[PDB]
RNA sequence: GAACUGAAGAGUUUGAUCAUGGCUCAGAUUGAACGCUGGCGGCAGGCCUAACACAUGCAAGUCGAGCGGAUGAAGGGAGCU
């Protein structure tokens, strides 16, 4: 029941005494499609081995994002290493308006109605980190009331 | 009651990477022009340049119930008929 999406497949290389060796790196994002999400990387000599190594690595590193329900709660901005990302909640109906690098993350994480924009560098590995940090730091209203020691009357 | 609901990125420096950084593209539009093609209708638009020169025809006339003269009928009377 885990929906898996491929963000990118990249061909990296290193040089040795005589010629070069080719390695394929793939980064994928996994999640239940409602409340769970996880991303991982994997390097292997071949693409069928490469995309697979990312699979277990993604499923082993997942969190619990606290969505408002079919959408995100509050407009937030998250950054990780010269990759700035802004995401804003949207009303029912509008699709996933986000870059293809992060569009997989929101769509897999269960978000279906959101407005997002990438600022700064658009490296797919780093933007995935940025949106992940924003989604992880997401706070539902009852949690904020617990921090301030009040009811949901703070709204 | 409504006058708002709104934001995508990609390619390209390297053996390969991250960043910075420029270039190019995917969009909307036009009083548009060119090429290929071409059935109709509604609505609209149509010298953006030489405020260059203009043939031709019209685009500012009207009032006789303001005024003077001319043209001077209908209708009647006469030579001839």
């Amino acid at each position: 029941g885990y929906i898996e999406k491929l963000v990118q497949v990249n061909r990296v290389a290193k040089t040795v005494k005589g010629g070069r060796i080719f390695a394929f790196t793939a980064l994928t994002v996994v999640g239940d499609g409602k409340g769970r999400v996880g991303f991982g990387r994997g390097k292997a000599r071949e693409v069928p081995a490469a995309i697979q190594k990312a699979m277990e690595a993604a499923r082993r590193n997942m969190i619990q994002v606290d969505l408002n329900g079919t959408t995100l709660q509050y407009p937030t901005k998250s950054a990780h290493g010269a990759s700035k990302v802004y995401m804003q909640p949207a009303s029912e109906g509008t699709g996933i308006i986000a870059g293809g690098a992060m569009r997989a993350v929101l769509e897999v994480a269960g978000v279906q109605n959101v407005l997002a924009k990438c600022y700064g560098s658009t490296n797919p590995v780093n933007v995935v980190y940025a949106t992940f940090k924003g989604l992880k730091n997401m706070q539902a209203p009852e949690a904020v009331a617990a921090k301030r020691g009040k009811s949901v009357e703070e709204i």
